[PDB]
């Protein structure tokens, strides 16, 4: 039995070694030996366990380019069914269940910083002939990459005034963004010291 | 009149979607039910929110190009409308009231900050004829982009001497903005806890 | 005496304004002023408080050009007499006094990940004809800004190898960070809480 | 004895100082006489502090290029014989050993999120001639410099569904760096606590 989760776990490993590399610049014959694995545990098995097991064999028997598209992309849940061998992952997932509230707190908080700052970026730079947001909604990015702290690259063009809008974004995203982390953090911990 | 409360929300959230659609590269007819709407619960009413009801109506009645713009940037505090309903935005708010000693700290810090390095990397650099701050006043972007690690972008021209403060500047910054946040970031989780 | 104090500050704040004035692309009367009130304290007075206020007259009595870029940087330490007056830049002094082992150890750390990462990249882009590295002493900007999270820009030229060890060195300069900053931190609060 | 210490050290830093500057754009004749001294008192001295004094003196004696490349790197191996007379050092490797499962968690949800992310931006910007990423392993470096907030730098050609995907890399990095770290931290904390 040991030996067969250690092959199912290299199985697994290997479909998604093999998804990642046919999209490089045979491979359907390991595959097909994959998809034939897989289905042969799920009619012995026969949770979301089993419901990503369903998804993983889907995109197979079904095979308009948005559809397509759609179930190519679909099929990377592959790579979630370590959930059943792997332990910390099982753990990212009940504390991500366990901290739903938090996470729309912080999308909502994101969201009202957003549009707030993005607002007064484009009208501290609607007096420019050469303006760096051409709109409220294209300024979103912007102003996400800015509160996140990853930065958006260039600000030459930007002036005085949105410098100084910039400044107040950079300085209350920082703010607002280590407001709502802790709390998940914590869950985390909780439930990693509960596991171990 | 819980139905009404989905009404409300439903409209402020219309009058956010089109006052942000409106700058894209009809609309006032729809605005003006959302107008009447805003004054009609207002009389009725008839605080901080009382007062951002008055704001959110006062553009309407009113409608020297720096008025306009500053009155069409006044118009976005519809959004703060929202705090009636959610419950996040208070709990917000109430935190910032309450922690204003520390930001304004932190305001004092990053200023004595900004100009000391500004002062330092101006003089550095000054003995280059090509130079990357034209004054004092010129580096206090960069020295509150690099300080809140946001980032500048290009450092290339800078030299030996300027990469060397710059180096000071990024590690001080680190430090001097992970002093006082933690307080803030305790009042938040205070107030939350409170609510909850 | 309470009117003498604010008029002290608002000398100072007017000092440390017209100092960064005067290198934008009359001045000496209003600095003439400024500094025979700082002069006619000093006698009256007459600690590192002391010592930062002789700091702030010696360059105006002793007016090669290193010698004299050093003193006019020198002269910057006008800003640092509002530490009088003001509570939160004396408490960052204590804290900084209170916290040298730590500051050492930081810096300690940084060096060694900086040589080590820079040493890496290093040898790992030697065997391509464009360099992004031209020797370790090049790579220590780099590694500093990676390491701290602010960002160098362009890491296009970077090869394969060159982006693995920049990978490792963005994840072990994120942990060598967060590593010493919780003392500071804790630091800081507590001499905040004592004043408070 | 305290003197021969203060040699050691000195011969120690002297040895790291010329390994930087060689590599500039006499010393075989210093690094002589370090490694005399390396070798004179590993054989009076005769762990992991005995392991790297033989590997600091192995690329002495065996003077293909990958192998002298390897050679030459595994030479930088000189600065961590400073770990016999540092402490801090020695902390940071007793708490490196002590919290490898954590370490082994955050490279799996890295390369989890990673893979995720770099085929949802992958797919996403697939229906587009231009597009950012050739393949789902040349997502890796953005991906991974995106969820810990370094930075890529440009994201000008990437499209709206990037821009939506690229923003939710941002914040799910955000969480998922900030998720595992606080445990090395505090056992850091422990160790230098102890030590002190
Ligand atoms: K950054
Ligand atoms: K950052």
């Amino acid at each position: 039995a040991r030996v067969v989760a250690i092959i199912s776990v290299f199985v697994i490993l290997l479909s998604i070694v093999i998804f990642c590399l046919e999209t490089l610049p045979p491979f359907f014959l390991i595959e097909t030996l994959c998809i034939i694995w897989f289905t042969f545990e799920l009619t012995v098995r026969f949770d979301v366990m089993n419901v990503i097991d369903i998804i993983a064999i889907i995109p197979y028997f079904i095979t308009s380019l948005a559809i397509l598209r759609v179930i190519r992309l679909v099929r990377v849940f592959r790579i979630f069914k370590l959930s059943r061998h792997s332990k910390g992952l099982q753990i990212l997932g009940r504390t991500l269940k366990a901290s739903m509230r938090e996470l729309g707190l912080l999308i909502f908080f994101l969201f009202i910083g957003v549009v707030l700052f993005s607002s007064a970026v484009y009208f501290a730079e609607a007096g420019s002939e050469n303006s760096f947001f051409k709109s409220i909604p294209d300024a979103f990015f912007w102003a996400v990459v800015t509160m996140t702290t990853v930065g958006y690259g260039d600000m030459t063009p930007v002036g005085v005034w949105g410098k100084i809008v910039g400044s107040l974004c950079a300085i209350a995203g920082v703010l607002t963004i280590a407001l709502p982390v802790p709390v998940i953090v914590s869950n985390f911990n909780y439930f990693y010291h509960r596991e171990t």
